[PDB]
DNA sequence: ATTGTGACGCT
DNA sequence: AGCGTCAC
């Protein structure tokens, strides 16, 4: 009733740069712009593993995680880009730096949530209230919207279709009440469309984007409408755009949890969720999912924008599969070196950067013959960015993996080491 | 023989 | 703390 709060109180989008990687390699070399082209890591077993796809290239059915080999039967024309290769492993530092450019960017307009290398949340409430108080009444112009969708319009050529939505959502708006949910969502829009026309005029990167009232529906909406497109979810297109949508696309429901729900309701679109009350979603998955399964069916969801530009944990992962897995100790220590240079290279750029101290080390392997992606997690102090001694304290802490009596057994399949808990400096 | 990340929850 | 889930 009147007291059922609406979940509409923010503004909040999600901003994600379309086939990331390989538009960072097609900035570099232009002999890759508008061309199916992938990146790729490695190169020896079957011509390397696709990491990124252009959208020419998606078009021919390439995708992620594909063998390039096989991407090329699909796609005989396939340009491809190399991830760098340093100290014997894929290195990322190219697309991490070309990250922060954005991230940059995107931080002078609002507080942003960096949720992976190439995508943030933006919240946006704060903004959209200092530009309508900047408006004064005038109505929005469809011009200011010129790459925006509004999800579930025109209803009763794609642009045609774009420009026929736009123009229902834009007549109906009433721009004299300064508090509708609908009207701040419109002008968080127009700050998105300023905020990508800034990230492509100062890197020459495009990115899509979700403009709705909390993280879940901003990034659903992010999805509707690639790629250099943004999409507007109001409040009102939820139970249209919930009834076909399949439980998984709602983000961190495309797991375990997410098939859970399927299997015990007998459901499979999000919107069927509406039927069950609070205390029954709860009695099947636990108090807090239940919570948040009940209201996010609503379109309603409370989770912050958490203002964190930097990463919380700066890794280094390694695996070596088949007949590549580590069976000597000079192996496992030559490794754990490579894998402690990197870091240290790494966190000496952090430091100097960001002003902080990394307290923690995290050593992890997988053993041959373990279904876990992670077999074992030590920790250890993190007390000097030294690689050897990084490296030796790794393998003091794992050495007791070892089950033989020069040699290593069983083979480890994966090095892996993170550093955490950091601290101001 | 998807790889290399990175965030967060559970107990 | 160590392990598991989820998504890029
Ligand atoms: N499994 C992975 N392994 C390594 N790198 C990955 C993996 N998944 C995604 N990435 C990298 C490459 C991508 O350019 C970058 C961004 O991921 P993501 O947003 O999901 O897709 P994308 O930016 O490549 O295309 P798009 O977002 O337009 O669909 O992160
Ligand atoms: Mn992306
Ligand atoms: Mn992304």
């Amino acid at each position: 009733g009147p007291h059922m709060a609406t979940g509409q109180d923010r503004v909040v989008a999600l901003v994600d740069m379309d086939c990331f990687f390989v538009q960072v390699e097609q900035r570099q070399n232009p002999h890759l712009r508008n061309k199916p082209c992938a990146v790729v890591q490695y190169k020896s077993w079957k011509g390397g593993g696709i990491i990124a796809v252009s959208y020419e290239a998606r078009a021919f059915g390439v995708t992620r995680s594909m063998w390039a080999d096989d991407a090329k039967k699909l796609c005989p024309d396939l340009l491809l880009a190399q991830v760098r290769e340093s100290r014997g492993k894929a290195n990322l530092t190219k697309y991490r730096e070309a990250s922060v450019e954005v991230m940059e960017i995107m931080s002078r307009f609002a507080v942003i949530e960096r949720a992976s290398i190439d995508e943030a949340y933006v919240d946006l409430t704060s903004a959209v209230q200092e530009r309508l108080q900047k408006l004064q009444g005038q109505p929005i112009s469809a011009d200011l919207l010129p790459s925006t969708y509004i999800e579930g319009l025109p209803q009763g050529q794609k642009e045609g279709m774009r420009k026929q939505g736009l123009f229902q959502w834009l007549d109906s708006l009433q721009i004299d009440n300064l508090t509708s949910p609908d009207l701040q969502l419109t002008v968080g829009a127009v700050i998105v469309e300023e905020m990508r026309a800034a990230i492509e005029r100062e890197t020459g990167f495009q990115c899509s984007a979700g403009i709705s009232h909390n993280k879940v529906l901003a990034k659903l909406a992010c999805g509707l409408n690639k790629p250099n497109r943004q999409t507007l979810v109001s409040h009102g297109s939820v139970p249209q755009l919930f009834s076909q949508m399949p439980i998984r696309k709602i983000r961190s429901l495309g797991g375990k949890l997410g098939a859970s729900v399927i299997e015990i309701l007998g459901i499979e679109y999000m919107g069927e969720l509406t039927q069950f009350t609070e205390s029954q979603l709860q009695s099947h998955f636990g108090e807090k999912n239940g919570s948040w399964l009940y209201a996010m069916c609503r379109g309603i969801e409370h989770d912050p924008v958490k203002p964190r530009q930097l990463p919380k944990t700066i890794g280094c992962s390694k695996n070596f599969p088949g007949k590549t897995a580590l069976a000597t100790r000079e192996q496992v220590q030559w490794w754990l070196l490579q894998l402690a240079q990197e870091l240290e290279e790494r966190l000496t750029k952090d430091r100097n950067d960001n002003d902080r101290v990394a307290t923690q080390l995290v050593v992890s392997i997988r053993v041959q013959g373990d279904k876990r992606l992670s077999s074992l997690r030590r920790c250890c102090a993190l007390t000097r960015y030294d690689a050897h001694k990084m490296s030796h304290d790794a393998f003091t802490v794992i050495k007791n993996c070892n089950t033989s009596g020069t040699e290593w057994s069983p083979p480890l399949t994966m090095l892996f080491l993170c550093a955490t808990k950091f601290s101001a400096s």
